[PDB]
């Protein structure tokens, strides 16, 4: 009767066999889980199945387990990715879904298994689907503090931007206006403020500068002229017009005390003159 030679080596099994009068067969060679690499898996006849004296057991043994190369299915739709892993064998394959800002949602963020050789039984891949960034409401602060404002949508951890404006109707460090406002929107988003200083309730300069005309083809310049003074920032021009001859160019400024201004005047592009001013 045929010798039980299943888990053993090609080498203990010839063993197995000679010592009960029969031959090591034919070997193949089949991909298995059950079986490390190069263990019988199977044989022919099987364990226990009649023999006589000098008959040969043909033997099977393992490769191991069947293999594939992971795919990258990062940032494809879900579907798209589950087929992609289908189509080689890979069917057991569980969903986690999360917030995320890279891939939108209904899209794969991240794979289990890194774009590898993976065996294509109990391969536990996890993929984790994108639910889109997580929206976080936007607190209408219109008309109100804008200390508050910020702190409160701070917390809910969004970015606050603000420039300050003049007004007659709204209290100092109120908010004029608001965007976005009474509105789920990205976290982190940056919310912005246009912030009341109150009304526009200093001393007073008139500077003067000669700009030269440099163009050429008889074509005007264009001038622009940045002022950092009172309530100016120097962000964007306070003057802009062209010049098609040499202009005597004159340049308020208002200055507050223990305080300086200044203009820069710029010719297409390129600064031609600037100057600073203190409150005297
Ligand atoms: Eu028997
Ligand atoms: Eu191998
Ligand atoms: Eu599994
Ligand atoms: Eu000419």
């Amino acid at each position: 009767e045929t010798p039980d030679v299943i888990g053993k080596s090609v080498k203990e099994a010839e063993q197995i066999f000679n010592k009960n009068n029969l031959k090591l067969g034919k070997i193949s060679r089949s991909y298995s889980d059950k079986y490390p690499e190069n263990e019988i898996i199977k044989t022919t006849p099987n364990t226990g199945e009649r023999v006589e004296r000098g008959d040969s057991v043909d033997v099977v043994i393992s490769k191991g387990p069947e293999k594939v190369k992971m795919p990258n299915v990062i940032g494809l739709p879900k579907e798209e990715a589950l087929q992609k892993l289908k189509s080689l064998g890979l069917k057991d394959v569980t969903i986690e879904k999360v917030y995320n800002n890279q891939a939108p949602k209904g899209y794969i963020a991240n794979q289990s298994v890194t774009a590898t050789e993976i065996a294509i039984h109990d391969s536990n891949i996890k993929l984790y689907e994108s639910l889109g960034i997580k929206q976080v409401y936007v607190e209408d602060f219109e008309h109100k503090s804008f200390s508050k404002a910020k702190k409160a949508l701070e917390e809910k951890g969004f970015k606050v931007e603000s420039k300050e404006e003049y007004s007659d109707d709204i209290d100092e460090g109120d908010v004029i206006s608001q965007s976005p406002k009474g509105k789920s929107v990205d976290e982190g988003s940056t919310i912005s403020f246009v912030v009341s200083k109150g009304k526009k309730s200093v001393k007073t300069t008139t500077e003067s500068v000669d700009v030269p005309y440099t163009g050429k083809n008889d074509k005007s310049q264009k001038v622009k002229v940045y002022i950092k003074d009172k309530d100016n920032d120097g962000s964007t021009e306070k003057g802009s017009f062209d010049i098609t001859s040499d202009q005597r160019i004159d340049i308020p400024l208002r200055i507050e005390k223990g305080k300086t201004a200044s203009y820069i005047v710029k010719v297409d592009g390129k600064t031609v003159a600037e100057k600073e001013v203190s409150y005297d």
